[PDB]
């Protein structure tokens, strides 16, 4: 599926991003959260949260943020091992049926904000290559998510 130069060309633009790991991934859930209020109702912290400026300064938010970031961490280091990822992907899907009951399509729309955030960070440096890399890992993201899902009695 992701081939060498894909893989690597990932890999080169996330450590690019998680050099302020926690700026990126913050801005990113506050977009999600802001052009998506419904996904907001998982959580208990924020549910009742409108301003942007203050769901940046949320705790739940930010370690969100984080815990997202070191999730995708783990999948974006090692895409070389097909294995890692399918499990780091079942513990996280499992997780968020189960655990939190999230309905599947808030990863669809999480993925698409992740995409248009990296799009506009790195805008000088995202040729069609590199745009296909990234559509593939979206894609497998959800694939692996929603096979959990299923797994699980979704
Ligand atoms: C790439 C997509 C995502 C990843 C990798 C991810 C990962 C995680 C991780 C690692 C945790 C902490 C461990 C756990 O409690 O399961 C967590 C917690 C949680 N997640 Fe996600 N998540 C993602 C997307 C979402 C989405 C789309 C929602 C709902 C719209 C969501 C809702 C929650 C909730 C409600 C918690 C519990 C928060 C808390 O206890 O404060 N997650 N997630
Ligand atoms: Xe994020
Ligand atoms: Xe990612
Ligand atoms: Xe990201
Ligand atoms: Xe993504």
């Amino acid at each position: 599926e992701l081939s060498e130069a894909e893989r690597k060309a990932v890999q080169a633009m996330w450590a690019r991003l998680y050099a302020n790991s926690e700026d990126v991934g913050v801005a990113i859930l506050v977009r999600f959260f802001v052009n998506f209020p419904s996904a907001k109702q998982y959580f208990s912290q924020f549910k009742h949260m409108e301003d942007p400026l203050e769901m940046e300064r949320s705790p739940q938010l930010r370690k969100h943020a984080s815990r997202v970031m070191g999730a995708l961490n783990t999948v974006v280091e090692n895409l070389h091992d097909p294995d890692k990822v399918s499990s780091v992907l079942a513990l996280v899907g499992k997780a968020h049926a189960l655990k939190h009951k999230v309905e599947p399509v808030y990863f669809k729309i999480l993925s698409g904000v992740i995409l248009e955030v990296v799009a506009e960070e790195f805008a000088s440096d995202f040729p069609p290559e590199t745009q296909r890399a990234w559509a593939k890992l979206r894609g497998l993201i959800y694939s692996h998510v929603t096979a959990a899902y299923k797994e699980v009695g979704w």
